[PDB]
RNA sequence: UAGGAGUAUCCACCGCAAGA
RNA sequence: UUUUGCGGAGUACUACUA
C-alpha cells in the first residue's frame, strides 16, 4: 500500500542563474536556424540539387513502368454481363487468333487464345455458370478458369512462364531531354483520358452539381476507362480466389477490344502474393505508356498493344478497384474548393484536366510517387511561410531516385509551382498545381496537393525492406545515448548537468542531455499555475484508479496487442492483453490494485517490440508493443500526469479529440485581440508601438528517439499537488526510475531476413551490434513512442512558460504578448511584438541608450524582436531534450498550422478528403448493416467536418454503390431481395438488404438506420389503417430478424473471420460450468466482476464468446473486401448456426413473414418500440420534412469558418448477492460552420439546408 | 527485370505418385 | 533442373480522445 519511496530533494536553483543566463546568450551574435523564402534562394537550391544528383545514383537510359494497368478505350463503355462476356470473349479470341506474335509474352497470349477458343462446348456451359451449375469436365477444373498445361505451350511460350517462375539506377533529371521526354509522355496520356466519347436535395444536386461535374465528366475517357479498369479488377479478383489461382483465364470487355489474360499465380488470401496478368488492346486514346508495353502487334489498320506481364499485390489491386470513385471523390472536393475560393463553377477543361489527373494519380499506386507527394505536402508550406527550413526540405526530395518516367514529370511540375509561390511571396495569387487556374487562398492549394497525396492507399512499402527501416530510427538514438554516456559520463546523462556545467562548456545543451535547474524552475512556473486550482488537482488525482482493482477496467482487459513472455528462442512472444490478464490472474491469489500490481511487478525489465502502423508517408513509423509490467508503470506515470493536464491551459492532448479545434481557435481569437491597440512605451512620456503577431507552426525534430525519460523525475519532484502527503509523488517517480531502461526485441522478421542474408555488408553489422545476444539490445533514457505522450506535452508546456518568465525577467519595460499550444511533438507559438511607426527613430535612440546604461542584451530587440524571441525560446526549449526542427517548422505573419488543420486568421480549414476517401477503402465487415453504417457514418463526419451537402451526397451514393456491390445486394446480382422476398426493394428490412441511399441530411440530423425504423413505422401505420398484408408481412421480417456495429434488430454474422485454432486459455472452464455461472450470477454481463475467481470466469466466458473470438482473429484490414467480393456468390449467412449462402435467409424470412400472424405482445412492443425510443429521430425527419427553401438572388461569398458543438443500475436491478451488490456499487460531435451560424443545435441543420447551392444563396 | 520494392541481399507457392 | 496425374495454401495491427 504504497510503499515508502526516498523521492528527491529540490537543487532550489534560483531564476535569476537562468535570467543571467539568458543575458549573456542574446548579448552576443545568434544566427537563425531558418532562411528566408525568396525565388533566388528555392532556383539556387534546386540547381545545385539537380546539379549534384547525378554523382549519387548510376545514370539510366530506360525509363521503367509506372502503370498498373495499361488499357485503351475508343467508344463507350458498358458494364460487363456474363453473356456480354462470353461474345466479347469470342471475338477476341478471333482478332488474337488472326494476328501475328513477335515477343514471348505475345506467344504466351497466342496460345492462351488458341487453347480457349478450342474449348469444347461443355466446359463453355460450365465456364461462365455458378457454383452449383458447375461441373468439372477435365478441361476446366473451375467456373471461371481453364487449364493450360505446358504441353499445350510453344517454346517462346514456356521460355517466357521460365522467366516468370525462375543496384537502384536513377534517370537523369538534370538532362532536359529527360524532363522533355517525360512532360510529352504523361501530357499525350493526360490529353487521351480528357477526350470525349462518341426534395430539395435531388433538385439542388441536380441543379448545381449533376449538371456542371457529374454532366460534364461523364463524357470524358477516363470516366469509362475508370469504368473499364473497376470490370477487370473485379474479373481478377474473382479469379485471384483460393481455387482459381491455380488455373489460367481469358476474359473480354468493349466488345472485344480489352484482353485480360490471368495467369496462374499465388493465391493473394495469403501473404506475399501477387497476381499475374497481361492484358491486350487496340492501341488509342486511353492509358497507354507505349515505352512500356511488351509489344505492339501490327494488323491491317490496327495495332493491338500487349502489356508487360504486371505482378500486383492485393493492397494495389483494391486500390484500382475503387480508383474511379476515389478519382470521383477527390474531383469532387477539389469542385466544391474551387466554388468556395473562386465563386464560380469552375469551366469545363479544367474540370476535366483535374479528373483526368486524379484519375491517373488513382491507377498508378507506387511508393515513389507517394514518397514524393508525401515531401511535397510538407514543402509547400515551407515556401509559402515568411520563413523556414526549405533547403532541407529540397535536399530530402532530391534523396530519391526518379526511375520512372512519372515521378520526372512531377519533379518538374513541383519545381515550377514551388518557383512560382516563393517568388510571389508578400488574397495573394496561388497557382493550382494540376489546372492553369490560380487560387486567391492558400487554404485551396495545400487541399488539392493533400487531396492529391490522399489518392495513394496506406501500405505501399515493401514487406521486407521497412521492416528493417523501422528499427533504424531507435538503434542510431540508442548508441547515439550510449556515446553521450561514454563521452560525459553515465551520473551527468542520467541526472542532468547543473547550470554552471552548461555554462563552462556551452556544449551540453545537446538532445537527450537535460539541465536540473531549467526541470526544476520549469515545474516551478508551472506551480505558479497550479497553486490556484491546488483543490482541482487534488480532486482530479484521487479520481484517478488509485485503489481500484486492476483488470476491472477496459484498457486492461481488450483486444489489443501485448508482448507476452520471452520465448525459448529468445524473442518476445506476442498475446492478447486479455492474455496475459487471464494468466496473471490464474497465477495470482487475489485481484491486485494498480499499486499493488506495480509492486509486485517492480523488479522485472521493460520490453518492447516495434512493428508497422502502415502509414502512407516516406518512411513508415513503428509503434511498440510494451509488456505488462510496462505497461503497468505507463498507466502509473500517464494516469498522475493527465490528472494533472486536463488542469491547465495550453495542454491540448489532455483535451477531447474533438475539443481541441475550439480550444485552439480559442487561442488564435485571444492573440488577435492582443493585437488590436497600440503598445505605449516609457521613455522614462511614451513612444507608441504596432503590435505585430507571428505564427510558429513547430515540430520536434525527434520525441520519443531524442529524448532523456529521467527529465521527468525532477519535474515530478518538483510538480505541486493538492495531495497532503508526497506518497503518490514518490511512487510516480519511482515508475518513471523504473521504466529508464527498456529491452528493446528485434522482430521477428527481421531476424529471419538477416539471417538469411548471407553476407553481412556495412551498416548492417553496425546495427546488429546494438544487439548482443542477437534478438534484444538495452535502450536507455529513450520512452518509447506514444507512451507518455501526456507527460512530454506537460513537460513542454512548462519550459514554455519557462521561456515566457525569462522573456518577461529579461525585458520587463517591454510588453510582448505569448499564446502557446503542446500537442506532444506538434506545437504552435504565437509570439507578439512591438514593430516601431515612423522608422522608430526613438525606438533605435532608446535602444542605444539601453545598451549604453549597461544592457548588453538589448543588441536582440533593435530590429526584429520576433527573432529574437523564438531564437531563446528554441534555447530554453533545448536546456531540456526538445529540439525545434529546423525542416518542419514555418514561420508565418498570417497563416499558421496545428494538428494537422491550417488557420487563416480565425478561419479553419479541416481536410475532410482524409474522411471520404476513408469511407470507400475498409469496412468492419461485421454484417450488411455495420458495413452500410460504417460507410455512411464517415460521409457524416465528413459532412460535419465542413463537406458540402452536394459532396456528401455524392459521396454517400458512391460508398452505397459500393458496399451494393461487394455483398451483391444491388439489383441483378445474386443477392438481390426483391427477387426472393415479395418486395419492391425499397420496403425491405435494412439487414436483410434493401435500398440503403438515403438523404445526407436524414443520417446528418436522424441517424443512420433512419429508413429502417422508417419502414417499420411505415409498416405499422398501414396496419393501423387498411390492415394490409403486405404491412403485415413487413412485420413478419422484423420479428424473424429479432428471433435471429450499431444497436438494432439485425440479421448474427456476416463477418467470417472464424479462428484457426483455440486460445491459450478459452478451455480453462468447461462449457457446463461457464452456462450454469452465467444463470448464476446474470448481472456480471453488465459490469465486471472484482473478485480474482469472479474475474478469471468473467474472462473465460469473454474468451470462449464468439462475438469476442472473431474480432481476435481479424488483424489484417481489407482482407475482409476481397474476401466478400470473391464469394458474395455463396458461402456466408449465419442461419440456424449453418454457413449457408444468404439466399436461403431470404427464403427462411419470405416463410416466417407469410406464415406469421398479429399478436398482441408483439404489435403493441412494436409500437412502444416505435413512439418511444425513436421519439427524437422521427421529430428530426418531420423538422426536415417541413422545412422550405428557396433561392434568392446573390452569390455566396464564403467567410470565415468556426468550430461549434452539437447536443451501473442496471447490475443492481438484478443484482442477488452481496459481492454482486458491493460490485455494483464501486461501480458507480464538433462540426465546423460559418462565422454568423450560432451553435444551436438546430442552427447547424439550418446552415446545412442553407449550403446547399454552392453558388446561389438560398433562405430557409 | 516480366512485375512490386529498393542506394537492406526480399517477394514473386506447397506436398505425393508416376515417367526421363 | 523438368513432364503428366492429383491434392491443397484464410491474411503482426500499440497507450491517445471524444
Ligand atoms: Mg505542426
Amino acid at each position: 500500500y504504497i510503499p515508502d519511496y526516498k523521492g528527491m530533494e529540490p537543487i532550489g536553483a534560483n531564476i535569476e542563474d537562468l535570467v543571467d543566463y539568458s543575458k549573456d546568450w542574446l548579448s552576443r551574435a545568434r544566427n537563425f536556424s531558418f532562411f528566408e523564402v525568396k525565388g533566388t534562394a528555392v532556383f539556387e537550391c534546386f540547381n545545385s540539387n539537380e546539379a549534384n544528383h547525378c554523382q549519387r545514383y548510376p545514370m539510366s537510359r530506360k525509363p521503367r513502368n509506372f502503370l498498373l494497368i495499361q488499357c485503351s478505350l475508343i467508344t463507350s463503355y458498358k458494364p460487363a454481363t456474363t453473356l456480354s462476356d462470353q461474345i466479347d470473349s469470342r471475338r477476341a479470341c478471333s482478332y488474337i487468333l488472326n494476328l501475328i506474335p513477335d515477343t514471348p509474352a505475345s506467344y504466351l497470349i497466342h496460345d492462351m487464345a488458341y487453347r480457349y477458343i478450342n474449348l469444347t462446348r461443355e466446359d463453355m456451359i460450365n465456364y461462365y455458370a455458378p457454383r452449383i451449375q458447375f461441373k468439372q469436365t477435365q478441361n476446366v477444373r473451375e467456373p471461371g478458369t481453364f487449364k493450360l498445361t505446358s504441353s499445350m505451350l510453344r517454346a517462346e511460350s514456356k521460355a517466357m512462364l521460365d522467366l516468370l517462375n525462375n543496384q537502384i539506377e536513377s534517370l537523369n533529371i538534370a538532362s532536359h531531354i529527360v524532363q522533355s521526354e517525360s512532360v510529352s509522355l504523361i501530357t499525350k496520356i493526360l490529353s487521351d483520358l480528357e477526350l470525349n466519347i462518341t426534395t430539395v436535395l435531388d433538385k439542388f444536386f441536380q441543379n448545381e452539381t449533376q449538371k456542371y461535374l457529374i454532366d460534364v465528366l461523364k463524357k470524358t475517357t477516363a470516366w469509362h476507362i475508370g469504368h473499364l479498369i473497376r470490370d477487370i479488377t473485379e474479373s481478377l479478383i474473382a479469379h485471384s480466389g483460393l481455387k482459381r489461382s491455380k488455373y489460367w483465364s481469358l476474359h473480354s470487355y468493349n466488345n472485344g477490344n480489352v484482353i485480360l489474360f490471368i495467369l496462374p499465380s499465388k493465391s493473394l488470401e495469403v501473404a506475399g502474393s501477387f497476381i499475374r496478368f497481361i492484358t491486350v488492346f487496340r492501341i488509342g486514346p486511353g492509358l497507354v505508356d507505349k515505352d512500356n508495353l511488351d509489344t505492339i502487334l501490327i494488323d491491317g489498320d490496327s495495332q493491338w498493344g500487349v502489356s508487360k506481364v504486371m505482378s500486383i499485390d492485393l493492397n494495389r489491386l483494391l486500390a484500382l478497384n475503387i480508383a474511379f470513385e476515389k478519382a470521383l471523390i477527390a474531383t469532387a472536393t477539389w469542385f466544391q474548393y474551387y466554388t468556395e475560393d473562386q465563386g464560380q463553377f469552375p469551366l469545363q477543361y479544367a474540370i476535366r484536366s483535374v479528373f483526368a489527373n486524379h484519375f491517373l494519380l488513382a491507377i498508378c499506386q507506387k511508393m515513389k510517387l507517394c514518397a514524393i507527394f508525401d515531401n511535397l505536402r510538407y514543402l509547400i508550406p515551407a515556401v509559402t511561410s515568411l520563413y523556414s527550413g526549405f533547403p532541407s526540405l529540397i535536399e530530402k526530395l532530391f534523396e530519391r531516385p526518379f526511375k520512372s518516367s512519372l515521378e520526372v514529370y512531377i519533379y518538374y511540375n513541383i519545381k515550377s509551382l514551388l518557383v512560382a509561390l516563393a517568388q510571389n511571396n508578400k488574397s495573394g495569387v496561388y497557382p493550382s498545381f494540376m489546372s492553369r487556374i490560380v487560387y486567391k487562398h492558400y487554404r485551396s492549394l495545400i487541399s488539392e496537393v493533400t487531396t492529391c497525396f490522399f489518392l495513394f492507399e496506406k501500405g505501399l512499402h515493401g514487406n521486407m525492406n521497412e521492416e528493417a527501416k523501422i528499427h533504424l530510427e531507435t538503434v542510431e538514438w540508442a548508441l547515439k545515448f550510449r556515446e553521450k554516456e561514454e563521452k560525459y559520463g553515465e551520473s551527468l546523462v542520467e541526472n542532468g548537468y547543473m547550470m554552471w556545467e552548461l555554462r563552462a562548456n556551452a556544449e551540453l545543451a545537446e538532445q537527450q542531455l537535460y539541465c536540473q535547474d531549467a526541470i526544476e524552475l520549469a515545474a516551478i512556473e508551472l506551480n505558479k499555475v497550479l497553486a490556484t486550482k491546488s483543490s482541482v488537482v487534488a480532486n482530479s488525482i484521487l479520481s484517478k484508479n488509485w485503489e481500484e482493482p486492476y483488470f476491472s477496467q477496459t484498457r486492461n482487459i481488450s483486444l489489443k496487442g501485448m508482448s507476452g513472455q520471452v520465448q525459448e528462442d529468445g524473442h518476445l512472444s506476442s498475446s492478447v492483453t486479455i492474455i496475459e490478464a487471464i494468466r496473471y490472474l490464474s497465477n495470482s491469489r487475489h485481484n491486485p490494485s494498480l499499486l499493488k500490481l506495480y509492486e509486485e511487478t517492480r523488479e522485472q525489465k521493460a520490453m518492447a517490440r516495434i512493428v508497422r502502423k502502415y502509414q502512407r508517408t516516406e518512411a513508415d513509423r513503428g509503434f511498440f508493443i510494451t509488456t505488462l509490467p510496462t505497461r503497468c508503470r505507463l498507466e502509473i506515470i500517464e494516469d498522475y500526469y493527465d490528472a494533472i493536464a486536463k488542469n491547465i491551459s495550453e495542454e491540448y492532448i489532455s483535451y477531447g479529440g474533438e475539443k481541441k479545434i475550439l480550444a485552439i481557435q480559442g487561442a488564435l481569437e485571444k492573440a488577435l485581440r492582443w493585437a488590436s491597440g497600440e503598445s505605449f512605451i516609457e521613455l522614462s512620456k511614451f513612444i507608441r508601438m504596432k503590435r505585430k503577431l507571428m505564427y510558429v507552426s513547430a515540430d520536434a525534430t525527434k520525441w520519443s528517439p531524442g529524448d532523456n525519460s529521467a527529465k521527468f523525475r525532477r519535474f515530478t519532484s518538483m510538480l505541486h499537488n493538492g495531495l497532503p502527503n508526497n506518497k503518490l509523488k514518490n511512487c510516480v517517480i519511482d515508475a518513471l526510475k523504473q521504466v529508464y531502461k527498456t529491452d528493446f526485441f528485434m522482430s521477428r522478421k527481421l531476424r529471419n531476413y538477416i539471417d538469411s542474408m548471407e553476407s553481412l555488408d556495412p551498416h548492417i553489422k553496425q546495427f546488429l551490434d546494438f544487439f548482443p545476444d542477437g534478438h534484444h539490445g538495452e535502450v536507455k533514457g529513450n520512452w518509447l513512442q506514444g507512451n507518455l505522450n501526456k507527460c512530454s506535452s506537460l513537460f513542454g508546456v512548462a519550459m514554455s512558460l519557462l521561456f515566457k518568465q525569462v522573456w518577461t525577467n529579461l525585458f520587463p519595460e517591454l510588453d510582448c504578448f505569448f499564446e502557446f499550444a503542446h500537442h506532444s511533438d506538434d506545437a504552435l507559438f504565437i509570439y507578439g511584438y512591438l514593430e516601431p511607426v515612423d522608422d522608430g527613430t526613438d525606438w533605435f535612440l532608446f535602444v542605444s541608450q539601453q545598451i549604453q546604461a549597461g544592457h548588453l542584451h538589448w543588441f536582440s530587440v533593435n530590429t526584429e524582436m520576433w527573432k529574437s524571441m523564438f531564437n531563446l525560446h528554441e534555447h530554453i526549449l533545448l536546456l531540456g531534450s526538445i529540439k525545434i526542427s529546423p525542416k518542419k517548422t514555418t514561420v508565418s505573419p498570417t497563416n499558421a498550422e496545428f494538428l494537422s488543420t491550417f488557420f487563416e486568421g480565425c478561419a479553419v480549414s479541416i481536410p475532410f478528403v482524409k474522411i471520404l476517401l476513408g469511407s470507400l477503402s475498409d469496412l468492419p465487415g461485421l454484417g450488411y448493416f455495420d458495413d452500410l453504417a460504417a460507410a455512411q457514418s464517415r460521409c457524416v463526419k465528413a459532412l460535419d467536418l465542413g463537406a458540402s451537402p452536394q459532396v456528401a451526397q455524392l459521396a454517400v451514393a458512391l460508398c452505397t454503390s459500393k458496399v451494393e456491390r461487394l455483398y451483391g445486394t444491388a439489383p441483378g446480382m445474386v443477392n438481390h431481395p426483391a427477387a426472393y422476398l415479395q418486395v419492391k426493394h425499397t420496403d425491405t428490412p435494412i439487414p436483410l438488404g434493401g435500398n440503403g441511399a438515403m438523404s445526407i441530411m436524414e443520417l446528418a440530423t436522424a441517424g443512420i438506420g433512419m429508413s429502417d425504423k422508417n419502414l417499420l413505422k411505415r409498416a405499422l401505420l398501414g396496419y393501423s389503417h387498411k390492415r394490409q398484408k403486405s404491412m403485415l408481412y413487413i412485420l413478419g421480417l422484423f420479428k424473424f430478424l429479432m428471433k435471429l456495429g450499431q444497436f438494432s434488430f439485425i440479421g448474427v454474422q456476416w463477418k467470417i473471420f472464424t479462428p484457426k485454432s483455440e486460445f491459450e486459455f478459452a478451455d480453462m472452464y468447461t462449457s457446463k460450468f461457464l452456462e450454469l455461472w452465467s444463470s448464476q450470477h446474470v448481472t456480471y454481463d453488465y459490469i465486471i466482476p472484482k473478485g480474482r475467481d469472479n474475474l478469471l470466469i468473467y474472462l473465460v466466458r469473454k474468451l470462449n464468446d464468439p462475438s469476442i473470438v472473431t474480432a481476435m482473429t481479424m488483424q489484417s484490414p481489407l482482407q475482409l473486401r476481397f474476401r466478400m467480393q470473391a464469394k458474395q456468390h455463396m458461402k456466408v449467412c449465419r442461419l440456424d448456426g449453418e454457413w449457408v449462402t444468404f439466399r436461403e435467409v431470404l427464403a427462411a424470412a419470405n416463410s416466417f413473414a407469410e406464415n406469421y400472424s398479429a399478436t398482441s405482445q408483439d404489435m403493441d412492443l412494436f409500437q412502444t418500440l416505435t413512439s418511444c425510443t425513436f421519439s427524437k429521430e422521427y421529430a428530426w425527419k418531420d423538422f426536415l420534412n417541413g422545412i422550405h427553401c428557396d433561392v434568392i438572388p446573390t452569390k455566396q461569398v464564403q467567410r470565415a469558418k468556426v468550430a461549434r458543438t452539437f447536443t451501473a443500475v442496471i447490475g443492481y436491478k438484478f443484482a442477488v448477492t452481496v459481492e454482486e451488490m458491493s460490485d455494483v456499487l464501486d461501480t458507480a460531435r464538433v462540426v465546423i460552420v460559418q462565422g454568423n451560424v450560432e451553435g444551436t443545435a438546430e442552427a447547424i441543420c439550418r446552415y446545412w439546408l442553407k449550403s446547399m447551392s454552392l453558388v446561389k444563396t438560398i433562405r430557409v
